């Protein structure tokens, strides 16, 4: 299942718009903002205890740590984020309610809007 949500992280990690962001940044201690800023996301659609998505959110934080001076690499950037929220959504059983399409879809287009409609400094908060 981490492919899944790896295949799409990446592309959407390397986005002209959004590695735009993560590039702007200078700086992989606040590249982990916007990395867990939009796994929030995913996980809030699926619900999770809010302690435990604190620790499961924390999992990418420590592994983009050590790639923060590659980042470039949106295979590599979104393989920690994907493998991240796929651990915990592959422990869940199957993406989504049937289906991961609708899953992906509309955690992506959360992202997607959350920067080009509301703008890139809105990330920042």
């Amino acid at each position: 299942g981490n492919a899944f949500a790896q295949s799409l992280s990446s592309n959407l990690l390397s986005s002209g718009d959004f590695v735009q962001m993560i590039s702007s940044t200078t700086s992989t201690d606040q590249a982990v903002s916007v990395a867990t800023s939009v796994a929030q996301n995913v996980g809030n659609q699926l619900g999770l205890d809010a302690n435990a998505m604190n620790s499961l959110l924390g999992a990418v934080s420590g592994y983009v740590s050590t790639l923060g001076n590659a980042i470039s690499d949106a295979s590599a950037y979104a393989n920690a984020i994907s493998s991240a929220i796929g651990n915990v959504l592959a422990n869940s059983g199957s993406i989504s309610e049937s289906t991961a399409s609708s899953a992906a879809s509309s955690a992506a287009s959360s992202v997607t809007t959350t920067l080009t409609s509301y703008g890139p400094a809105v990330f920042y908060a």
